């Protein structure tokens, strides 16, 4: 490993000395062809110039395993990249390219593939042959389907494919077994293959984004899956699969149509994450407070009118929010929640807090604006909670 050169003129006083080369963002239009010098270059970042930054003589630096060619307004990618053989890593983020040259299959050695910001309408059918790939991002482009042959990437781990055209998830991306993080968030997703039992590796699921009404019983076989976003679709049924995952830590369930907050939430007991933010929730189930490693509870824009007192269960819990709700008390147990931090109660109909709540000693913010609390009780407030920053 090398400090870069992004000097090019020193960089030329010693070639052979070059293993990690800098021209990033240096106005540079042409590359000499003295260029062909770093024989033993194994890094190179071209980014941020022009187009014609691509000189002929990159494909014969051999020994390069790392390239970014990002922000340099690629339209094409010459067949020649191919030559690289020993490339690792290939940057092309950024660019405007619509089509992948069939040579992108030649990098038997590639771990690491950036396509994000390009306009791609299909990927080759030879992107199959990158058998050691890891990590394949597409975030921001115009993709519809994958080739069948996407199946044979044998070593896949993360698959970002968050802003795309997708209606479905191919049967063949749910064969991609070794597959750890799914990100297919922005797309036009209706509904989740039962093929996703495969994906027995998968610690995290991004799905934020999509049209989704219900999942798949199948995903309760995730027994890996430890980040589950949901944020952001049509879920008027809570996808009661989802609370067989007893690993889970955390749960985005934020902007759906949920009326029902189920009792069978209590069986994700390693949850430390749960958002239900902007929904249509009436009542918060007992079993929810049963969930040891809370750390954070989402629940403002809901219906919600009262919090069990069972919520002093939650002692690991830090941020409790519950604006916009039709909340008329707080029970005095809120006063047990030790760890809490954070307590967002704006726009419901609270008129008082209960005394208990200056056990809050980590308690940093309080929000009460939008309730109709009487100057002489945010003044009692204020006294109960001094060291906290409190909004009326
Ligand atoms: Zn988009
Ligand atoms: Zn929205
Ligand atoms: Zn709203
Ligand atoms: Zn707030």
């Amino acid at each position: 490993i090398q400090k870069p050169y992004k000097n090019l003129a020193k960089a030329l006083q010693n070639p052979a000395d070059v293993r990690n080369l800098d021209l990033s963002f240096q106005g540079l239009k042409t590359l000499p062809n003295k260029i062909g010098q770093l024989k033993n270059l194994q890094k190179l970042d071209l980014g941020g110039n022009e187009p014609t930054i691509l000189s002929k003589e990159i494909w014969q630096l051999k020994d390069l395993q790392k390239l970014n060619l990002n922000n340099n307004k690629l339209t094409v990618l010459p067949k020649e990249i191919g030559q690289l053989q020993n490339l690792q890593e290939l940057s092309l983020h950024s660019n405007e390219l619509v089509n992948l040259p069939k040579e992108i299959g030649q990098f038997k050695n590639l771990q690491k593939l950036n396509l994000d910001n390009n306009k791609l309408t299909v990927l080759p059918k030879e992107i199959g042959q990158l058998q050691n790939l890891q990590e394949l991002s597409l975030l921001s482009n115009k993709l519809i389907s994958l080739p069948t042959e996407i199946e044979q990437l044998k070593s896949l781990k993360n698959l970002d494919l968050n802003h795309n055209e997708f209606t479905t998830v191919s049967k063949e991306v749910m064969l991609l077994e070794t597959l750890e993080n799914l990100d297919l968030r922005s797309n036009k997703l209706k509904t989740i293959p039962k093929e996703i039992r495969q994906l027995k590796s998968l610690k995290v699921l991004m799905l934020t984004g999509n049209q989704l009404t219900s999942l798949p019983k199948e995903i309760e076989q995730l027994q890996n899956l430890k980040t589950l976003n949901l944020g952001e679709n049509r879920f008027q049924i809570f996808p009661v699969e989802i609370l067989e995952l007893k690993n889970l830590l955390e749960l985005n369930l934020y902007y759906n149509q949920l009326v029902e907050f189920p009792k069978e939430v209590g069986q994700l007991k390693s949850l430390k994450y749960l958002s239900l933010y902007h929904n249509q929730i009436t009542t918060l189930p007992v079993e929810v407070t049963q969930l040891p490693d809370l750390q954070e509870l989402h629940l403002s824009g809901n219906k919600i009118t009262i919090l069990p007192k069972e919520i002093l269960q939650l002692k690991n819990l830090e941020w409790l929010s519950l604006s916009n709700n039709k909340l008329n008390a707080l029970p005095k147990e809120i006063g047990q929640l030790k760890k809490l931090q954070r307590l967002e109660l704006g726009n419901n109909q609270l008129t008082t807090l209960p005394k208990e709540i200056e056990q809050l000693k980590n308690l940093q913010r309080l929000e009460l604006d939008s309730n109709p609390i009487s100057p002489k009780e945010k003044e009692r407030i204020r006294k109960l909670l001094p060291k906290c920053e409190i909004d009326f």
